């Protein structure tokens, strides 16, 4: 009947045989070891080594492997996905199915993935009670054996399937038999934009329960006006014979402390005219000043629930961590515990570059530590249930979650296609019912979302008021639709940007202040994403948190997103390298539209992720004369692991520093009085930088920690003294071909040909190997690029009007090029034009003053035509000769910064290895620029002025024509880009062009200095 | 929902219709079990769905039920919801879980009496004069049922007309029932006589409950 | 398939292929017989008289009744309850369900229906187009044959199931 009746092209078919979802289980038979959560011996883990054959569809499976295990099958660690041990190809695509769009059917070619596992069974198990198997992630769909007979089948890859195996299994060896299917009427709800990957890749586990036994627990929280007063509700259900003798104990324990206990028989309260629930209880324990729950202090409470007789004799135990807090809006407020929320948050998808999609505690644990590092408190379950562990550490570390069913219909026509039609409702309602049974317990999910990019139709809005009737202790959110549909507390948009409109018909992205506004509209604003991180990204970051901070109604949002899912391949030579979509031989792909995140996928940090850090501080600053005003923007916290360190600098010196311990009451002030600071004792601008440093390790962070920081810049003394007059006068040589210009061991040589710089000379070794010339672009961006592809080209995006404007092929032309010999100086003068096909871009003049000390001062002044789309810079570039180890700078840093993301970085004195100034892109672009730079350093060479610039081993050319970090070679010596002006990265979104107007280098005419010279 | 034609009659000698989706589950304990259990929603929501999809064009269906006799459980509300978004030119009725829950937009109690309250415990009759103005209650009142005309009986109809008329909100209501559902069986001689419950060896049976 | 599966006691089952429901059709082809509500020759009453055999379970429904009349089945009217014809008790209770409470499961002693039908098609509905099957009310469930071919399964005994035959019709008797 298996085969004959393609379950897995019916979305009338779900599920056959799975028992009722349930919070986590453990079927504990001592309280204690509930109170503790200590292992259970009623729960197995069925995690290791199985037997794996993969076949190309299901009606190629032979029915030997029901009964007997195939030998020609190997050995493979469970759980995984098997694309990660290379049975076949993971698919990388965005919004358009892996799979021909004709619901419900799949292809006829559907890799089968058959997994068996012989184990032992005690016979404990089969003497009393009841044997259950718990399959917690099958993508997609599955059919299991047990001993050769069948049991069931399940849809949904994310959220645990449950079959009863106690009529099924003997003492002694047992064997399982799961058929996974990789595409099913399952995959029609599963668009989301990850790699597309197959198998049993979450924990397999044997539960024993007793017949009669705890079937459901629900947890709640209601509160007084002011919090100090609680009620903690718990219904409890069972299942088997009713009895007059049964008991429900549920205790409440802070610590080893039991803090209330309420026991009843069964029998619920009258319901309706045929009575009420006999087979349920409800306990009510009061709470004095309970400890409440929140992500800046997450107090928790361990709540046991034994089923017992009247006597005292434990039948057994479950329990959960609980979390006294109330979530609610009010007045178009979201509150927690009364408080309005500032949501700090990150979308988070399931990935390992090395595993896939399966999750483990470290990498878990990994995530969490380096999300409160940097000052995120909330994370987005996107798009799916995830592994129950995540919820667990969310409740004991302490973060805001959305959790968010498994049903993602992006790549339909319209989005709305399946979501409005009544024939997926059963599918739809399982995804959300199911989430909604077993995550109901965990303190950490403040927020029920129902899906992603599934457009806005009738089945969402039955499944938001099943919610809502279920739970009322949680708001309901969904982003589908337009953001603001019926179905949403929230206005949720993706990617809606500060103070500009994007008003597509039916779904516009209205600025967030304008949409708060909207007659009629009184819903807080949070958007599901923001902050499109895709390679050099997050330009105009700052703005969302100004925003933020100013309308109470914007309560924040999850920036998008947390970790690159970048994979590890293997080449020639073994060598690990980082893949993006289409490098596995899959097509249709999106290419590098994979990875935007915050980390990459080994969880070392993009220089974006500072720039969040600093943004989302929890302590606010505002100088006055000697004063420093501290506020906080915790809400339920005092500062009692927080200093603030203070240090004066003038261009770098270190001239004063302190320390003062922070008091401040969440949302309060301290004033800090600045000791009277003796005047610098030479020319140049003092800078004030403090830091709140926590001194005391946590759970989550080390001793010294850094949580916020800010600068300011203090008096300024302008240099205006004179350099002593040289005695020595440099030397013009002219010939054909050169202005040469001589002083001591210095050479400057100028093609009169070309009119650059061609070549300098210290001692007489050569100092470039490619000339000083005029740059006007970039290796470009993924902000810069969008979706534009050669194939398809659009138009539109920064790159195509560049390419199209001739930026990226006009050549220098000659028009000016000559010497004077002066008082104490040569003076070279040049003009160039870059022209394409007889529209003249740009033009460039230039004078170049070397004087008796060996300073060359170059002055710098380009129009730009006013109708060629905004250059991406205006600077020089040139290759050095040299070779240096370190990098020496004043100016911002010490990571890569842009102009529209530099708030993270601090003006100071920064030395790195030239391998830091190069930031590795896994999609090569321009990188590792650092702005606001008075002064560079490297080898013998010295650059003053006001510029930013960047160096490394990788020109401009190698970066924008080699598409994979691991295939970029180090030229030879450094390219050096110096910039008087450079565009904005932006990052609002990828798709389209996203740099603000102010970061956009628009102005026609600009002018630059710079000294060059010998140290 | 009735025999096609039923609406195609209503629609052209003129009569407002309920149209009712084919829900009951009067003998579960408590009444609620199934429809508050999310895994009967698939079953439940095709009941519904399928119902508007096939009359929705008809002018005589002027309110739909969610059915009859199943409590109130949150499959109600998913389903009350459902319509509401569907088609926002009907308002949704239903009685079950007390007769004014969030799953209706109509007070339809069964059997709500005129003048005296009924307080059974968590599913009180109120008198129907009261519940119009208990706090915060602002929706109109009609009986899904009242007046059991079972044998000799109607007696106190009046009643019901005299506060229909009275108060604005007390918008009538719908008598149970129409036809007595007594079936023929025959005699030794053929002579045709009208049958109950348990009549035909039917057992358990509710014998003249039927009529 | 249809005895192993036992689709009638599954509540996540209703439905095996049927099609979509929708207001009243009749697929007329002239725009004046849609205006004054006048027959269409596109929509076929197969109200009248059918072959039936009454069964105690679905296990006791022989084989050779999916392709061939069974000689001792009676003729009998259709649209019709098989209780009114005496095939066995209807059956009135009020509240108390009259099957033992054990969702989803029913009594193995399940009274059974096996009702047939030979009818012609008009030859232009097998070259071109869609035919499909109506069946208006069937209590309380149902599976469906075509020329010994499964077609579908429904549920629900007051809305009408809806099937496609068109790729199960032949020329001549079906
Ligand atoms: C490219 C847009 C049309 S869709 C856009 O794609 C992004 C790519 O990372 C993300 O998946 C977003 O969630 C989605 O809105
Ligand atoms: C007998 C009551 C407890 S239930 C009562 O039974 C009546 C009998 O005609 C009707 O069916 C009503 O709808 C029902 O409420
Ligand atoms: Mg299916
Ligand atoms: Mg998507
Ligand atoms: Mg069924
Ligand atoms: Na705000
Ligand atoms: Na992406
Ligand atoms: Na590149
Ligand atoms: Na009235
Ligand atoms: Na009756």
């Amino acid at each position: 009947v298996v085969l004959q009746r393609r379950d897995w092209e019916n979305p009338g078919v779900t599920q056959l045989n799975r028992l009722a979802a349930h919070p986590p289980f453990a079927s504990w038979r001592n309280s204690e070891e509930a109170r503790t959560d200590r292992p259970s011996q009623q729960l197995r883990s069925l995690n290791g080594e199985w037997r794996f054959a993969w076949f190309p569809a299901p009606e190629a499976v032979p029915e030997s492997w029901l009964e007997c295990d195939l030998p020609e099958a190997d050995t493979v660690v469970v759980p995984s996905n098997w694309q990660m041990h290379g049975y076949d190809a993971p698919i990388y695509t965005n919004v358009t199915y892996p799979i021909t769009v004709n619901p419900p059917f799949v292809p006829t070619e559907n890799p089968t993935g058959c997994y068996s596992l012989t184990f032992n069974v005690d016979e404990s198990w089969l003497q009393e009670g009841q044997t259950r198997i718990i399959f917690d992630g099958v993508n997609s769909a599955f059919h299991l054996w047990c001993n050769g007979r069948w049991v069931g089948y399940g849809q949904d890859s994310r959220l645990p399937s449950e079959f009863d195996l106690s009529a099924f299994l003997r003492a002694g060896e047992n064997r399982l038999a799961v058929m996974v299917l990789r595409w099913s009427d399952g995959s029609y709800l599963e668009d989301q934009d990850m790699w597309r990957m197959s198998g049993i890749f979450r924990d397999v586990s044997l539960l024993h329960k007793p017949t009669t036994q705890i079937s459901d627990f629900h947890v709640a929280t209601r509160f007084n006006d002011d919090f100090s007063r609680a009620v903690l509700e718990a219904e409890v259900q069972m299942c088997g014979e009713l009895r007059d003798y049964l008991r429900v104990t549920v205790s409440l324990w802070q610590g080893e402390t039991q803090v209330a206990s309420g026991t009843a028989p069964f029998g619920g309260e009258i319901i309706d005219e045929r009575g009420g629930y006999a087979d349920r209880v409800t306990l009510r324990l009061n709470v004095e000043n309970p400890k409440l729950w929140s992500a800046e202090i997450p107090n928790l409470y361990r709540a046991v629930v034994e089923l017992h007789t009247a006597d005292g004799t434990l039948i057994e135990a479950e329990a959960c961590d609980v979390g006294f807090r109330e979530v609610r809006i009010e007045n178009g407020l979201l509150l927690l515990n009364g408080k309005p929320l500032l949501i700090r948050g990150v979308n988070r998808h399931e990935h390992h570059p090395l595993h896939g999609q399966v999750m483990d505690e470290q990498t878990m644990v990994q995530d969490i530590l380096l999300m409160k590092q940097n000052n995120f408190n909330a994370v987005r379950c996107s798009h799916y249930p995830n592994h129950p562990l995540w919820y667990t550490l969310c409740d004991r570390y302490g973060l805001y979650v959305v959790d968010e069913a498994n049903i993602e219909t992006h790549g339909m026509v319209p989005m709305n296609r399946l979501t409005d039609d009544p024939r997926w409702l059963p599918a739809m309602s399982e995804r959300v019912t199911r989430m909604v049974q077993r995550d109901r317990n965990h303190p950490s999910v403040i927020i029920w979302s129902l899906g992603d990019e599934s457009g806005h139709g009738a089945n969402h809005d039955a499944l938001y008021r099943w919610i809502k009737s279920v739970d009322p202790s949680r708001p309901v959110q969904y982003e589908g639709g337009g953001a603001d549909t019926t179905a949403t507390d929230i206005i949720c948009p993706m990617y809606a940007r500060v103070d500009e409109d994007q008003p597509f018909p039916a779904v516009p992205k209205w600025s967030i202040k304008k949409w708060l506004s909207l007659p009629g509209e009184t819903r807080p604003l949070i958007l599901c994403e923001y902050a499109h991180a895709m390679g050099n990204s997050l330009g105009g970051f700052a703005k969302y948190w100004q925003a933020f901070r100013q309308y109470p109604r914007l309560q924040g949002g999850f920036v998008w997103d947390w970790v690159d899912q970048s994979l590890i391949k293997y080449d020639e030579n073994g060598n690990p390298w980082s893949a993006y979509g289409g490098d596995f031989g899959d097509t249709p792909n999106d290419r590098q539209f994979c990875m935007n995140g915050l980390v990459f996928a080994d969880r070392t940090p993009h220089p974006a992720l500072t720039e969040a850090k600093h943004q989302q501080q929890f302590f606010q600053f505002r100088l006055s004369g000697q004063t420093i005003e501290v506020t906080s923007e915790y809400l339920f916290r005092h500062s009692d692991n927080e200093l603030l360190h203070w240090m004066v600098a003038l261009d770098g010196k270190p001239l004063a520093s302190g320390e003062v311990p922070l008091d401040v009451a969440p949302q309060g002030k301290q004033l800090i009085e600045l000791p009277e600071l003796p005047q610098p004792e030479s020319a140049g601008q003092l800078w004030l930088t403090v830091r709140v440093v926590q001194p005391n390790a946590t759970a989550w962070s080390e001793a010294g920690h850094i949580s916020a920081w800010q600068q300011w810049r203090l008096a300024e003394n302008l240099s205006v003294t004179l350099p002593a007059a040289s005695h020595a006068i440099p030397h013009l040589t002219t010939s054909e071909m050169d202005f040469c210009i001589e002083l001591g061991n210095k050479r400057w040589q100028f093609n009169r040909q070309s009119g650059f710089l061609s070549q300098m000379w210290i001692g007489d070794k050569k100092q470039l190997l490619t000339p000083l010339r005029d740059q006007f672009t970039r290796a470009p961006l993924d902000n810069d690029i969008g979706v534009s592809e050669a194939t398809r080209i659009d138009p539109n995006a920064w790159v195509e009007r560049w390419k199209a404007a001739g930026h990226y092929q006009a050549e220098a032309a000659l028009l000016q090029c000559t010497a004077d010999t002066l008082a104490d100086a040569v003076l070279i003068t040049t003009a160039h034009a870059w022209q394409h096909q007889g529209k003249t871009l740009f033009i460039s003049r230039k004078t170049y003053r070397i004087d008796g000390s060996g300073q060359m001062a170059i002055t710098v002044d380009v129009e730009v035509a006013s109708d060629t789309p905004h250059p991406a810079r205006i600077g020089l570039n040139c290759q050095l000769a040299q070779v240096a180890e370190r990098v020496n700078w004043l100016g911002l840093g010490p990571q890569e910064n842009y102009p529209d993301r530099l708030t993270a970085a601090c003006f100071d004195r920064w030395d790195l290895p030239l391998s830091d100034m190069y930031t590795p892109y896994v999609f090569p672009s321009e990188n590792g620029l650092r702005c606001g730079t008075r002064e560079l350093n490297y080898g013998p060479h010295q650059w003053r002025g006001d510029f930013q610039f960047n160096i490394s081993r990788y020109s401009q050319q190698q970066l924008m024509e080699t598409s994979h970090r691991h295939l970029l070679h180090a030229e030879e010596g450094t390219w050096l880009n110096i910039d008087g002006f450079h565009m904005g990265i932006g990052g609002d979104d990828s798709w389209s062009p996203s740099v603000s107007a102010e970061f956009q280098l628009s102005a026609g005419r600009y002018h630059y200095q710079l000294v060059w010279c010998q140290k």
